[PDB]
């Protein structure tokens, strides 16, 4: 059977040696060779109809491209590959849902429930469309365990509620709310749910059929893939109901100076020349990833994060914001400037970050202006944990 | 600096396999500098640690931070804050229509759009017109198949707000009198959306000299990455624009009561940037800066002329080419375009046919589609000879 082997997973990443102790995968992931090579091939070959010596390679690229939607569908257990739409990333995916589905449907007084744990990508677009339509954004607060309070959700739902915006997984706490329950509550009230899966797609890829998710968005660069590429999954009937997004070539069928008609989804929502390199590279990432049991890989990442948290908790002034033994470890050290720690740790070959992580409301809930964040991926090791802990010890001694 | 076609050509690794590649107008082959810079970006951490590749990491960072400035230099833009990153020319235009025009259009307002416009610079205007009660007014072609800039005064009215005009058509290669169109537009207090998807490649617009309001082009046309484009806008117009997409980066402060944004260009750039695209475009531009574009373009144009002159000697030949452009759109009486494209491919020649996202233009020309051979500075005289011979072989088997 498939048994996850950390060492062989590591060997697939050319950037690793230089990266040192890389603990910022939650911001962006390192790429496996398959993605590098697929991208190199794409930019080193004509996309035209002639190939005088590299026809096999060109054919492979075309196959990766034509199979890209299906590989996303397989990741999400989507019913078919026409429910997959390409975008610049999670951010565009959500804006598209807000503008193409919600905006033409929202009326003055309608309500949009958004969790206080939402990354800005899944908050700002809703504030925008609320302003545009007279709808109101309603806050879904955290419970005592720092998760969006799904128990409280039924009380917050009213006859005016139309949309629920909820992150499958937080990029700060790594916390995953009761998504199945939340969706059941939302659907009880005839609402549609926008699920931000920028983190979740990497660690617990959502079964969109089982969870009956209406819309799901994630980004390639986080999923071991290219920048400038993302996904919007939508139920077929919802994609059909959506207005066109950007106007231009590809998405259109017929055009005159009187008006235009469009293709059906997904093409309706994809104007202009696609990010072909991005699609091919994401396809390569997914195909590569398919050889690994994501469940075992994630448990490995989570186990390292736990070793780290347990050890760091023995140091003075430690505070963890981590939920549910997540691969993501957001933390703080009292009486220490975050920028100083990040810098000291970088000098020790440890790559992580601090800051607001595009989640101001969440941080405000936690009583902080920022946090340090070490995030673990399946190419990390126990020696990485030791290195982090050791560097922190030195940092604490040096920053007095 | 003297341009050498052979030196230019030797920088494109795809050529050996590509055969005779004559579809650069659709998308351009990439020089080694773009391939390598992309390879490096994806082969190295973007983190703050570099144990063994510090030098390369620094170069990548340099390319990234210098990217806006290199675009500015190409367009002679006043400063690099006038450069906004997009996914392509298409998004660039949609952004202008949605972020500048939409909030300012009252019902009855008029948007003048040339009949030569690529869909990218037409559909967004049909959209915003429907959204605002504004109306799209056609600017037709003159006798030379160019947008009739001289007719603009009869078309401009007190309701005229926007002019959408392409610097260069992707079918005829024709370039209308942009300076004159702009003077008229500005006399009526209008703003001009210049579609430079082709123009940026062949005759990059001096946006200051031409007093252009908005200018859009795509990286993939300009020997660069896919999924990256540019919107240039006068700093006043960018400041006046509403935000585009909402999310990270573009915001300053965010709460459940509302949000504030950065100023331009970041105001208009939500979420994680296509860093690979930006770095790759930077690399393309930096590499391109070493070559005299005028000499490179002169070469491409000369090849197109040798091709047109030859093909013109064949029976039933028809050309839609304007101004001795490096783009050669043509047709042969009595041939299915798809059939000729297929046979030319079989003979080692890569071109295309179809509507080229310009249905209104083709309707005006009286055709349903055309063949198009587009020449780039990495093409050669032998490419022309090969194209001609392959057309001869094709015409035998068809006509
Ligand atoms: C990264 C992230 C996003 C945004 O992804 P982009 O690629 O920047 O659009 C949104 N939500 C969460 C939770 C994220 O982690
Ligand atoms: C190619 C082209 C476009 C579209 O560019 P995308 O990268 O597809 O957005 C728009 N206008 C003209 C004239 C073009 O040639």
């Amino acid at each position: 059977m498939n048994v996850f082997n950390p060492a062989q997973f590591r060997a697939q990443f050319p950037a690793l040696q230089d990266a040192g102790v890389y603990l910022d995968s939650a911001a962006t992931a390192l790429k496996p060779e398959a993605v590098v090579e697929a991208t190199q091939q794409f930019y080193s070959l004509s996309a035209g109809n002639v190939h005088r010596s590299q026809f096999a390679e060109a054919q492979r690229l075309t196959a990766r491209y034509e199979a890209a939607r299906e590989k996303v569908a397989q990741l999400l257990n989507a019913p078919d590959d026409k429910t997959i739409v390409w975008t610049r990333g999670t951010t565009e995916s959500i804006n598209m849902v807000a503008q193409c589905y919600a905006r033409p449907r929202l009326q003055p007084g309608d309500e949009i429930i958004v969790s206080v744990a939402e990354h800005h990508a899944n908050l700002v677009p809703w504030l925008m469309v609320a302003q545009q339509t007279g709808a109101k954004v309603v806050k879904l607060p955290l419970n005592a365990q720092r998760l969006p309070d799904v128990d409280l959700l039924p009380e917050l739902i009213t006859p005016r509620s139309r949309i629920l915006a909820l992150g499958q997984m937080s990029n700060v706490t790594g916390g995953c709310p009761d998504l199945a329950r939340a969706i059941t509550f939302a659907h009880s009230a005839g609402m549609v749910v926008m699920v931000d899966g920028a983190q979740g797609a990497v660690h617990f890829p959502a079964d969109v059929q089982q969870l009956d998710i209406d819309f799901y968005a994630f980004s390639g660069h986080k999923l071991y893939g290219p920048t400038g590429i993302g996904v919007l999954y939508g139920k077929s009937e919802l994609l059909e109901a959506m207005s066109p997004w950007l106007g231009g070539g590809k998405m259109v069928h017929e055009v005159s100076f009187d008006g235009f008609t469009t293709q059906s989804a997904p093409w309706k929502l994809e104007a202009g020349t696609p990010n072909v390199a991005g699609v091919i590279g994401l396809s390569a990432a997914l195909e590569w990833l398919a050889d690994y049991d994501i469940n075992q890989a994630e448990s490995w990442s989570r186990s390292l994060a736990t070793l780290a948290e347990d050890a760091l908790a023995k140091r003075p002034g430690f505070r963890s914001f981590r939920c549910q033994d997540s691969s993501l470890l957001a933390f703080d050290f009292a009486g220490v400037h975050h920028s100083d720690m990040v810098t000291l740790l970088a000098e020790y070959g440890i790559a992580l970050r601090a800051g607001q992580h595009c989640a101001q409301p969440l941080l405000a809930e936690l009583g902080v202006t920022g946090t340090l964040r070490a995030s673990f991926a399946p190419y990390n090791t126990k020696s990485d944990v030791d290195a982090l802990v050791n560097a922190v010890d030195r940092a604490l001694e040096l920053l007095v």
